[PDB]
RNA sequence: AGCCAUGCAAGCCCUGAAACCCAUUGCCUUAGUGCG
DNA sequence: AAATTGATGATTGCCTTAGGGGC
DNA sequence: TTGCATCGAAACCAC
DNA sequence: GTGGTTTCGATGCAAGCCCCTAA
DNA sequence: GGCAATCATCAATTT
């Protein structure tokens, strides 16, 4: 049993389509029905998973991509895209709860820059108090990620290891790019990441076109990066330098030469991870530093 | 003594011309210099401003845009414009204490409807202690700017007896006015506050073309008139009613009957409030009277 | 008096061969001046 | 005299793109 | 796919 | 038995652009 | 015109 379900929170607006005709509302939770979606929420979807009914879904841009050839239609729509293009609906998956401790570290953290760029730009009490209590907050939360990750093996097993790699580097790599079977390649992680390249054009934000890459990650890589750089650590500084040297004669000023050094090394890094959770996980395989 | 300074926060970067040579840094304050700056912040300009130095500022932009016909050149333009057309001068003026504590207030209140916005996506403990915390921080910001309004004659003698109208309504209001001597007519503030009309058009984000007008100001009199209209205040729903009626027949749809209304009615407010701040401040006055105003 | 269409923010999504090809962001503050 | 919290040294440059659309 | 922008009045609460 | 704090009702609509640049 | 992105090491502080 396949129902299309075009999802919102307000009961006015959802509709489900079974392929001849339009419900309103959804059944209880049975391991026939497979549920299709253009992004539905674990909100609702979680008792789908938890009793095994599966929910697939896709990307908010299929159909506005398909449409370059009411709203109760569009539930249709989903569900001649789960029939004509069935490559593109992917298993949702019940996320860990990490991802939620980093999640609201990241929520902290941000009140807490925000906040921050506000103490450099005026001085009073009432958000230097602020600033303290939202610090306190941030400090407990990665106290949090910090226990968590005792049930997260690639940090404990691996990334604990990696000198400049600690709590939010492992937190943030593991919650934004999640379970290693979604990536059956070491470039479907990087396209995913923003990391590839069409005949040498890198991927870049442009307006009016919307991008296909989770960019947090490469942000995230960046940062991953920086620390690799001032720790100087093991294999990864020794990459960096040879890069940086490598490709200043290829670039106009220094800046580029870093840019494109820092990529690759954000690059080889991501494949170490592919290739560590894969053998973690006993999926298939196709030097990490402390991996043996 | 006139000195045109390219400000800035760190002092390497800081330069001064004044007149015949460069420096880098200023002098101690008196009344005899002038400092022209583009956008120079209370922060630096404050010490000027107590000992009678005046300091004159214009637009990011009024430099930007001259350009379209080393480094530390443009505090060389800066003394060149203000040369040039001094009107794009206008003098800086040391900031009331409310400003303050509005800004604080709606840097809370952002944090909470952030927030909030949070815990309406997921629920966690954490957030909603969280979400405790930062409500009691705009709700103490919420009594201290209604505390500060005391001090304000155009808040207690007028604004206050408008249905509709209470501390954070008139808070943005004067905050993001600031003095009402810096608009010599309605027009003027109509143009600041982005309610202008150009042979027919209204001013509008455009990409690429920096604006004109204190787009928070208009977006803060959407709210006022929003108040009137739920709480059918008196003169102010009259004349929303009026107007979305006379204008639905020149439109095709009920909501641009009402954005036009909206429109005419915030118009109408500021044009009230800025000549019940020209008379309360003792300025000129010039041109619907207010309904609580005698 | 006529002419006349305020924004801010949140959540989530995204899928090039392991050479080579190859330029991450998220915020903050402040500013802005129609006609008779 | 150990666990927790604080501080601050580690390096690295200086374009444009201002910047994704969608549910 | 969402929630927010405010005040005025009725009710609840503590001391 | 008052001063202060909480909850909630009022009213209006479903474009169009997301759409400011600058110090 | 500004800041932040985090980890490692040494030390100070409370308990
Ligand atoms: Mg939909
Ligand atoms: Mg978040
Ligand atoms: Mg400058
Ligand atoms: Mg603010």
């Amino acid at each position: 049993t396949i129902l299309a379900v075009d999802w919102s929170h307000e009961e006015r607006k959802l509709a489900i389509f079974d392929g001849k005709k339009i419900r309103k509302k959804l059944p209880e939770p049975s391991s026939d029905v497979i549920i299709v979606a253009e992004n539905i929420p674990q909100k609702y979807a979680a008792p789908f998973i938890e009793v095994g009914a599966k929910v697939l879904r896709c990307s908010t841009n299929a159909t506005a991509d398909a449409r370059k050839n009411n709203d109760e239609n569009d539930s249709k729509v989903i569900w001649a895209l789960y029939q004509t293009h069935p490559e593109l609906f992917r298993e949702m998956k019940l996320e860990p709860p990490l991802s939620s401790y980093y999640a609201i570290f990241k929520d902290y953290q941000e009140v807490r820059i925000r906040t921050g760029n506000r103490l450099y730009s005026d001085r009073t009490d009432a958000m230097e108090e602020f600033f303290k209590i939202v610090k306190k907050g941030e400090h407990e939360l990665k106290k949090a990620v910090d226990k968590e990750l005792e049930n997260h093996p690639v940090y404990t097993q691996w990334l604990q290891h990696i000198k400049g790699i600690g709590p939010v580097v492992a937190g943030g790599l593991i919650s934004l790019i999640g379970d290693i079977d979604r990536f059956d390649s070491v470039s479907k992680l990087w396209a995913y990441a923003g990391y590839s390249v069409d005949n040498g054009k890198v991927q870049k934000r442009k307006k009016g076109v919307a991008s296909n890459w989770k960019n947090k990650i490469r942000t995230h890589c960046y940062n991953i990066v920086d620390s690799f750089i001032k720790q100087r650590t093991s294999v990864y500084r020794e990459l960096y330098d040879a890069e940086k040297a490598r490709q200043r004669p290829k670039v106009e000023s220094d800046g580029h030469a870093h840019n494109r050094a820092v990529r690759k090394v954000a690059k080889v890094f991501l494949q170490h991870y592919w290739v560590v959770s894969r053998e973690l996980a006993g999926f298939s395989v196709s030097k990490p530093p402390h991996w043996n």
